[PDB]
This record gives structure tokens, C-alpha cells and sequence, in this order.
């Protein structure tokens, strides 16, 4: 509960989705404001539960200023048999990227190289550690009142290998959100790399100097042909790694193409910025920049300080991931992290 004789007193709810729910709230004895979200039924869908867990062993693992934190998991108060939902403490955030770049707030030129910056800050730590995200977006980057950026939402990441059992190392072109998902992924190019995020960075860096969706695809085939309008024709080399032979044989019936300048497709907008942007909106992964060499582009030469943009050591591990599980032995999994955080808080 949340009554004055508890730890927490929750405000109000700020976000509902397919997560959960996210309440502000304070602590009690000291009026310290937290996020809460709540996780109902958590056990009930494997899929679900699959998500919960590798989000609870990444956040756990990652401690940096632009990744969202946890900062406590509440115990279970009933008996082992009736624990259904998990509550999760963690930083509050105020509001979502997606709302402040389309709404009537400012966005200067300004909002979007400190934006930009502290995005790809987070992730070069976070890539560091070889755990890749998979579904960047406007939305799941939270923004504070302080005016700092922390990557959220860890449920659809991966690490370097993805086994062989589940559904998307196939049907990778249903990974994550359409919009800003890489064309490695959309062509399944047998390529996937943290350059998958860089991808969605160029999108979400490309949405922030416009106020509106790059690539709105409406479909499949709508998504790649407003990618290719841009980035031209891929290469022979690119489409002879396109899994998929209608795909192939569709993008080989098109006509051919050139690139649009991105001074074409931004007209007035900032040089450098259209240079960074260009480095990381290529069809080959292994083209794109990286978050790393990224922070060192002129465009965020404001920001950058090499002495304070960390990398994480150890890397992540998501071999517990690969590993075949009931719904009842991801449940056990799930309170054996609440029960570690907690033993190691106690040993510190
Ligand atoms: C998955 C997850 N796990 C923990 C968190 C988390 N979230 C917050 N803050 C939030 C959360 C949600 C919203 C919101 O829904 N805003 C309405 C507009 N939104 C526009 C884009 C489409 C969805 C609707 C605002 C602030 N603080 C701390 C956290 F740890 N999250 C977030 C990413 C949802």
C-alpha cells in the first residue's frame, strides 16, 4: 500500500502502456520524489515476464546519469503463490522526448544538440557493455525538470547473439517500432550490431530538427520505399544480403535512384548538425558512426569531454536469456533479482 504508514505516498499516474503503469510519487520521511511503476500480473504472459527480467538484470548492472536507474524493487508482501505485481522504484521523470517534440515547448537548434548529446552519451556507455537496444525512440527517452535525458525501457534489448529459439532472430523485420527501425532489421541482413541503434538515433535526431517523423512508413513496403526517396537505391552488395527474395526481387523492379543531399530534405538547418546526421543514416551498418566517435563530430563539440563520457566494465552477460523457461521458473528468476538487489544494498 501507500497510506501514510508506508514508505511511498504516490501522487499521480503519468504513464499508462503495454509496461505498465508509472506513478509519480515521494518518499514519505523525505519528501524525495520517484517515479513508481507498477507491473500488474507480471507473471501471467511469458513474453511479458521475459521483458521484466532482462530489464531488471540490465538496469541493475548500468549505473550513468542518461540511463534510467533503479533505486529500489519493493518485496513481495503476500506469500510466494499470490505475488502477481512487481513494483519498481526508479528516477522520476517528468516527461518523454516524444511529447516536448511535438507540443507547443521551444525546440531550438540548442534543446537538440544537448539532447542529442546526452542520448548518444548514454550510449556509448551503454554499447560499451555489448547490449544493444533495439527500440529507441522519442518515447522511451524520459526528460526530467532538470533537463537531463535517460534512456528507458531495456525490455526489447539484446546482446551481440540472439539465440536461434525465439521468433525475431527469424522475423527480424518485426523488431521493435517501424518508424526507426534499421534497414538491417527491415531486410534481414544477417548484420546486427549496436549500429541498429544508430540508426534510430539519425531518426530521432532527424525528428527533433523537423518536429516530425523522418521515415512514416505505413506499411512494410511503404517504410523501406520512403527510406530509399532519401538514401537512394542500395547497393548490389546490400541487396544480395536481403534475406528475403521477394523483397530483393521488389527492390530490384524499382528504378534506379541517388541520394537526396540531407540540405535538400532540412532546408536552412544547421551544417553540422546535417553532417552527423548523414554519418549515421546509411543502409550499411558497418558505415554508420558510432556513438563513440559520434560525441567527438563538431556538431557536439559544446558538450563533449572526453574525461566524462564513460564506458561500462564488465560488459553485460544475457546468456540467462537464451536459456528455455516455464512462466513459474521466470517468476522464480524475477524474485531472485529483487531478493539480490536487496542482499547487496545490505552488504554495502
Ligand atoms: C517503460 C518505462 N519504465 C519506466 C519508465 C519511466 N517513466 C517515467 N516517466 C514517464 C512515463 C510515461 C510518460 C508518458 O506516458 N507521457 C504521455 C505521452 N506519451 C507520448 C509518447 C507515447 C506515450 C504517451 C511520461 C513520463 N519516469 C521514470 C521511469 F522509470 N518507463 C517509460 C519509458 C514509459
Amino acid at each position: 500500500t501507500f497510506d501514510v504508514g508506508d514508505e511511498y505516498e504516490i501522487i499521480e499516474t503519468i504513464g499508462n502502456g503495454a509496461y505498465g503503469v508509472v506513478s509519480s510519487a515521494r518518499r514519505r520521511l523525505t519528501g524525495q520524489q520517484v517515479a513508481i511503476k507498477k507491473i500488474p500480473n507480471a507473471f501471467d504472459v511469458v513474453t511479458n515476464a521475459k521483458r521484466t527480467l532482462r530489464e531488471l538484470k540490465i538496469l541493475k548492472h548500468f549505473k550513468h546519469d542518461n540511463i534510467i536507474a533503479i533505486k529500489d524493487i519493493l518485496r513481495p508482501t503476500v506469500p510466494y503463490g499470490e505475488f502477481k505485481s512487481v513494483y519498481v522504484v526508479l528516477d522520476l521523470m517528468e516527461s518523454d522526448l516524444h511529447q516536448i517534440i511535438h507540443s507547443s515547448q521551444p525546440l531550438t537548434l540548442e534543446h537538440v544538440r544537448y539532447f542529442l548529446y546526452q542520448l548518444l552519451r548514454g550510449l556509448k556507455y551503454m554499447h560499451s557493455a555489448q547490449v544493444i537496444h533495439r527500440d529507441l525512440k522519442p518515447s522511451n527517452l524520459l526528460v526530467n525538470e532538470n533537463c537531463e535525458l535517460k534512456i528507458g525501457d531495456f525490455g526489447m534489448a539484446r546482446g551481440l547473439c540472439t539465440s536461434p529459439a525465439e521468433h525475431q532472430y527469424f522475423m527480424t523485420e518485426y523488431v521493435a517500432t517501424r518508424w526507426y527501425r534499421a534497414p538491417e532489421l527491415m531486410l534481414s541482413l544477417h548484420e546486427y550490431t549496436q549500429a541498429i541503434d544508430l540508426w534510430s538515433v539519425g531518426c530521432i535526431f532527424g525528428e527533433m530538427l523537423a518536429r516530425r517523423q523522418l521515415f512514416p512508413g505505413k506499411n512494410y513496403v511503404h517504410q523501406l520505399q520512403l527510406i530509399m526517396m532519401v538514401l537512394g537505391t542500395p547497393s548490389p552488395a546490400v541487396i544480395q544480403a536481403v534475406g528475403a527474395e521477394r523483397v530483393r526481387a521488389y527492390i530490384q523492379s524499382l528504378p534506379p535512384r541517388q541520394p537526396v543531399p540531407w540540405e535538400t530534405v532540412y532546408p536552412g538547418a544547421d551544417r553540422q548538425a546535417l553532417s552527423l546526421l548523414g554519418r549515421m543514416l546509411r543502409f550499411e551498418p558497418s558505415a554508420r558512426i558510432s556513438a563513440a566517435a559520434a560525441l567527438r563530430h563538431p556538431f557536439l563539440a559544446k558538450y563533449h569531454d572526453p574525461d566524462d563520457e564513460p564506458d561500462c566494465a564488465p560488459p553485460f552477460d544475457f546468456a540467462f536469456d537464451r536459456e528455455a523457461l516455464t512462466r513459474e521458473r521466470i517468476k522464480e528468476a524475477i524474485v531472485a533479482e529483487i531478493e539480490d538487489f536487496h542482499a547487496r544494498r545490505e552488504g554495502i
